[PDB]
């Protein structure tokens, strides 16, 4: 379990104002929450003066009376939404600005943290990670202290005011609901197990087929070469029949499991109204009462449940910012910028080391450094030599500060380098490193990296003394040119002698070499070894580097050996002693996809069409029904807006109970045929689909598989999840379309039969709120999508940043660095501010239209009833099944998959099948000639890999071989070798020449008819997972082969010495999950496969080249036995294997070096 940090240090960096934020917008969200029930309340209410009034008419001043208090229960309502709309405003603002606040606080201090830190603790983490973290964990931390703590307050608000309001009117009925809520949350919870498991369990369910899909799709050079499509097309529709047949259980197990929970839900909420009816018929509560208590405590109920969202939002953000934390806490053991320490002056630049040992902290059980002890006057030069890794770059990065030794000391002038700061040792002393880095912007930025108040004048003195005067000239921009990734790629020399005159700009005491000139040309090593050798003079310098030539006038060439000094001397005393360094001396010297349109994906699916149809009268019905709920909850509540005798008010209220309950069963059975329809409809499909695409992928040749784009991946993604969501786009679309159109159309059509006015009222007021939605909905994805897009322009200072985190820290530029990250992030800062305005702004908006509906319409409403235009159950009709129609499509649209995945997944999928191959495998087009002969000629052959046409691959081949000799193919790993022989078994076709079998091009023979004359070994036997027999016998498609072929190639290839030591010989299981064969038995049984076939031409591709010599003794006991009457191909990287071959050809990039015999 990953730690958490809690409340006591999350919110830490929150200074006066960010607080009162906080305060405000919990006490906003509460007040927010608290509106909903209380206007829910007012409805309650409201309707009880309406019945009221209702059964007072069932004679003007009581109507004037009715529009007047009416008026005022508007005020009502239109004050709630003023209120909520001005808690929603400042909540959503509040929130939004501390949160952006306190996390440009977190930023600014994170950066400056991994700034701060010392290169130790950088060595122990990778660089990749950092910026990743820097970025989503701090976007994580974002929507943990945004609007969701937010809506988590008014969440809680909610379920709390709702319970609230529902006690304090009749505890019966809150209790009845409250002991009722539990079966609702099962059912929920069944609802959202059963409803996200469906896709792994369908996952679970196609592993089967998956496991060969995986094995063919890695393998499919010999499943080509053998011509084993007719056979694993079938093996794969018979996983496929078994995938469909457990797919079609789950589906109907699935669907009545949903359907049984939602009937469940259904009842329970008969059994509450009921319940809520016959306590009104016992005179002891009113409509009013249990209306309110009835929504009140639902909806806090349901509104309890938004909050999980939140909660793990807020655990994850938990979960990101402890390491955030940690990683800021970390206070080092050398601190860059702290001011402590003594600050010398007038410093010679004399150096001493004394016992130094040191070892890095990632290999701490290694020791590099044994003790140095080194001495250097300021004033002469003195050289380090040495092997590679023997402490010479730890001896550099020690000198500088970097890492602390483990035991010794280095003192600078006598005064030793822990009492000097770190800052200013850093700035006295200049280095320069290997491989320079520069950063992606103009010369003139990165020469005033060096140092902050240098002058132009200077730039150019620095520059003139650096050699680099003459080249910059040449620049289009002088020396404002960009230069980096993104300008021109100068020099290798061009960036050393810019890094030069960076480093001497500083006009350092004391200087550093690591291998200066190791990684340039003769022609720039020339100057720059003159420019360095003329910047030596006037300084102490301490300069390591390979070659001995540059540091041969070095006045003191002291050698280096095991992170100890043994010799010491000059380039004479060094020659005279015949020691390291003369043994050294001596030895030197996504894409553009076209939409595909609904009907070709209807198309798709035509054949099926009764189910469709049976799937789409069902749906009909299906939805029909909501509106038919509306009609019958408006008929009960209105039932006791009438004056009449209390047994027919029970009769007539018993009795649209049941035809509620009937409905609900009615609603069940027809979810369930829909549901139980439309997914074998879908399944169908499925199979189909996956089984084409199969098909279609076989029949392609390799010049598709060869392309990086679409690999083995890939394409088993689009097998198992890809080609799964097309159900997507056909089927369940309809479903959804049909459902909302239904609901839609029924509900219009029988309020406008009831009442026009209402329902055009509606029909006017509700489309607005629809619009705000998707409108409120453009503007969250806008905001996303520009805050992710400027944030990128600090995301690259931050990249440039961290990767090059040696060299800021060399140069000291850490502050400066830290200083162009603040106003790139103070950018965003004032963008993020605005949009937390614009978001409070529409969300306020959004949330606040629907009182001020509610108070339009009922106002209307009012005045209809008023002169008895309709009357007061018409009323209710007419809102109900508008209001619960539009949350019920709503809803209903949310429970289908939508509709872009499965567009832009059909789209590959259609364009995958209708992808015609430019070989066709199947077509039987191709000309049928008798038993073959082996005369194999090549005529200025010419071709080019897809992934590397500019490459020469083949060009100009010309090799010729005839009936039973052997010929062989020898060379370097895919230098044409694997070419010629994907193209004997027709894989490429060469853009020219021509490939003549029997005297006669290859082009107009059919490909299965060639490919079976035949026979391919491989540098790796590749076995598939089914028996022994089964695999020796995949050797031949055209015909069955009995257990005597297989026994005679067996002994042929001499793996049946080996076959009878299996357990269950013939019958025993190859693969990972039987058991495990050498190298020499994998190769024996496939050149059985290979031989079982019988070709009269065979050709072998390096397999000799992973055997044990004890199994190579029996492979070539075999193959010379089997190259023995057949057309023999060797291709092999050891000469030994094929002393015995006749024939020899060499290939040279396609182009014929040397073609004959061996
Ligand atoms: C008077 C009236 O119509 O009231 C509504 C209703 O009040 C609300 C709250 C309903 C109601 O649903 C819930 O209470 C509910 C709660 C949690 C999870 C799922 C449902 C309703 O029960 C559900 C019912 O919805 C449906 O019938 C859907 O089409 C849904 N139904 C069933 O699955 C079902 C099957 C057999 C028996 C009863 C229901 C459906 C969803 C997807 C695919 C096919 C069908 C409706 C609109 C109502 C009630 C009755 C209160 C909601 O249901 C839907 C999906 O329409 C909840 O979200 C909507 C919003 C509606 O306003
Ligand atoms: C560190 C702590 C920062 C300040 C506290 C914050 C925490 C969230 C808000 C709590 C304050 C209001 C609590 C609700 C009570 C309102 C009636
Ligand atoms: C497509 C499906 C459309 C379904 C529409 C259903 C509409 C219903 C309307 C019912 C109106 C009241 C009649 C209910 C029974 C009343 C019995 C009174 C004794
Ligand atoms: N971060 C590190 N972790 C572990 N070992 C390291 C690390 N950095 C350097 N070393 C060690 O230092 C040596 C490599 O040093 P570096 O790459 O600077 O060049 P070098 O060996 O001095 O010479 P050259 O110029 O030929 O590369 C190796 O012995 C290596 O084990």
């Amino acid at each position: 379990k990953k730690p958490t940090v809690s409340v006591f240090s999350m919110f830490r960096y929150s200074n006066w104002l960010d607080k009162l934020y906080m305060v405000v917008g919990t006490l906003a969200a509460i007040i927010h929450g608290a509106g909903l029930p209380l206007m829910m309340l007012v409805f309650g209410e409201m309707t009880d003066i309406f019945a009221n009034a209702g059964n007072l008419e069932d004679d003007t001043g009581f109507f004037m009376n009715l529009e007047e208090d009416m008026t005022r229960y508007a005020y009502y309502y239109s004050g709630i939404g003023a209120g909520v709309l001005v808690a929603a405003y400042i909540q959503v603002s509040f929130w939004c600005l501390a949160a952006g606040r306190q996390i440009h606080k977190i930023r600014k201090q994170f950066f400056h943290a991994i700034m701060r830190q010392e290169i130790g603790w950088f060595d122990v983490h990778d660089v990749g990670e950092l910026n990743t973290r820097l970025t989503d964990d701090v976007s994580k931390i974002n929507e943990g202290i945004g609007d969701k703590i937010g809506m988590f307050f008014q969440s809680m608000a909610t379920f709390f005011t709702g319970f609230i309001v529902g006690f304090t009117r009749g505890w019966k009925l809150t209790l009845v609901i409250l002991a009722i809520s539990p079966v609702l949350g099962l059912s929920a919870a069944v609802w959202a197990k059963i409803l996200s498991s469906f896709t792994d369990k369908e996952l679970l369910a196609y592993a089967k087929a998956g496991a060969v899909a995986e094995e063919v799709l890695a393998a499919i050079r010999t499943v080509i070469a053998f011509g084993g499509q007719k056979k694993e097309l079938e093996r794969y529709n018979k996983n496929l029949e078994e995938a469909k047949r457990i797919g079609i259980k789950k589906a109907i197990t699935a669907n009545i499991s949903i359907g049984a929970a939602f009937l469940l839900i259904y009842a329970s909420y008969a059994l509450a109204f009921w319940y809520g009816t016959t306590l009104v018929l016992s005179g002891e509560y009113s409509i009013g009462q249990v209306l309110t208590v009835f929504f009140s405590v639902l909806i806090g109920a349901f509104s309890v449940g938004q909050a999980s969202p939140s909660i793990e939002a807020f655990a994850n953000a938990r979960g990101a910012a402890y390491e955030i934390f940690k990683i800021i806490d970390n206070k080092p053991s050398i601190d860059s910028y702290s001011k402590s320490g003594h600050k010398p002056d007038n410093i010679k630049g004399n150096l001493e080391f004394r016992n130094v040992h040191f070892s890095y902290p990632s290999r701490k059980e290694v020791k590099i450094l044994k003790g140095l002890n080194l001495k250097v006057q300021s004033g002469q030069t003195v050289a380090l030599v040495g092997n590679s890794g023997c402490g010479k770059s730890t001896t550099v990065q020690l000198m500088q500060r970097l890492y602390d030794p483990t035991e010794g000391m280095v003192s600078v002038d006598g005064q030793d380098i822990r009492t000097i700061n770190v800052r200013f040792l850093r700035e006295i002393i200049g280095v320069v490193s290997q491989e320079p880095v520069l950063f992606a912007t103009t010369i003139a930025e990165n020469i005033r990296y060096g140092r902050e108040n240098v002058t132009m004048d200077e730039i150019e003195k620095a520059v003139k003394e650096a050699n680099a005067y003459d080249f910059i000239m040449k620049l289009p921009h002088k020396f404002d040119t960009l230069v980096g990734e993104r300008g021109a790629q100068l020099s290798g020399g061009q960036k050393q002698r810019i890094a030069i005159a960076r480093a001497l700009v500083r006009n350092p005491k004391i200087l550093l070499l690591d291998e200066a000139t190791s990684a340039l040309d003769t022609e720039s090593e020339a100057v720059v070894q003159v420019a360095l050798d003329k910047a030596r003079k006037g300084r102490t310098t301490i300069v390591i580097a390979h070659r001995l030539s540059t540091v041969r006038n070095a006045d003191v060439i002291a050698g280096f050996d095991d992170g100890v000094i043994v010799e010491k001397g000059n380039h004479d005393e060094l020659m005279k002693e015949k020691g390291i360094y003369f043994k050294l001396v001596t030895m030197q010297t996504d894409e553009s996809i076209p939409p595909v349109s609904f009907w070709r994906i209807m198309k798709l699916n035509l054949t099926e069409w009764p189910y469709f149809v049976v799937g789409v009268f069902c749906a009909i019905i299906n939805g029909g029904l909501q509106p038919a709920f509306a009609i019958i909850f408006s008929k009960i509540i209105g039932v006791f807006t009438r004056i009449d005798d209390p047994e027919t008010k029970r009769q007539n209220s018993n009795l649209f109970s049941l035809l509620f309950l009937a409905l609900g069963i009615i609603s069940f059975i027809t979810f369930f045929l829909q549901g139980f329809t439309f997914g074998k409809a879908g399944e169908i499909l499925t199979k189909r689909l996956r089984y084409m695409v199969f098909r279609s992928m076989l029949r392609q040749d390799v010049s598709w598989f060869d392309d990086p784009k679409n690999t083995t991946g890939a394409l088993t993604t689009r097998l198992a999840n890809d080609a799964a969501q097309v159900k997507g786009a056909i089927g369940s679309r309809l479903a959804v379309i049909t459902q909302n159109i239904a609901n839609l159309g029924t509900g219009i059509i029988i309020s406008f039969i009831y009442g026009w006015q209402l329902t055009l009222l509606l029909l006017a007021i509700v489309p607005i709120i629809a619009i705000a939605g998707v409108v409120e909905m453009k503007m969250l994805s806008g905001q996303a999508l520009k805050d992710k897009k400027e944030l990128e322009g600090s995301g690259k200072i931050a990249t440039e940043a961290i990767e090059n985190f040696r060299t800021v820290v060399s140069l000291t530029q850490e502050q400066k660095f830290e200083h162009m990250y603040a106003q790139s992030l103070q950018v965003p800062y004032r963008n993020s501010l605005r949009k937390a305005h614009i978001f409070g702004i529409t969300f306020s908006f959004t949330q606040a239209m629907m009182y001020f509906s509610y108070a339009g319409c009922f106002r209307f409403g009012a005045y209809l009833v008023a002169h008895k235009l309709m009357s007061f159950e018409d009323v209710l009709l007419v809102f109900s099944a508008v209001v619960f129609g539009a949350m019920a499509v709503g809803q209903v649209s949310s429970f289908a998959p939508d509709y872009a995945k499965a567009k832009i997944s059909a789209a590959h999928i259609i364009m995958i099948i209708e992808k015609t191959p430019l070989i066709d495998s199947y077509s039987t087009e191709g000309l049928m000639p008798n038993t073959l002969e082996g005369n194999v000629t090549f005529g200025e052959v010419v071709f080019n890999y897809p992934t590397r046409p500019d490459i020469p691959v083949l060009q100009g081949l010309s090799l010729e071989v005839k009936k039973g000799q052997t010929l062989a193919l020898v060379g370097s790993s895919g230098c044409g070798k694997s070419t010629v022989v994907q193209l004997l078994e027709r894989f490429y076709d060469p853009l020219a020449g021509k490939v003549l079998l029997d005297g006669k091009e290859i082009k107009r023979l059919n490909v299965q008819w060639l490919r079976a004359h035949l026979g391919i070994v491989s540098q790796e036997p590749i076995l598939f997972d089914c028996s022994i027999a089964e695999n020796i016998a995949y050797g031949d498609n055209s015909r069955v082969v009995s257990q005597e072929e297989i026994v005679r190639a067996a002994k042929e290839a001499n793996i049946h010495a080996f076959i009878e030591s299996l357990p269950n010989k013939y019958s025993t299981k190859v693969g990972d999950k039987g058991t495990q064969l050498s190298g020499g038995q994998k190769q024996r049984i496939a050149i059985a496969r290979a031989l079982v076939r019988q070709p009269h031409i065979l050709l072998l591709d390096e397999a000799t080249s992973a055997l044990d010599t004890e199994s190579e003794k029996v492979v070539q006991e075999a193959l010379d036995k089997a190259r023995e009457g057949r057309t023999c191909i060797v291709i092999a990287h050891r000469l030994s294997t094929i002393q015995n071959a006749d024939l020899i050809v060499v290939f040279q990039n396609g182009r014929v070096k040397e073609h004959g015999t061996h």
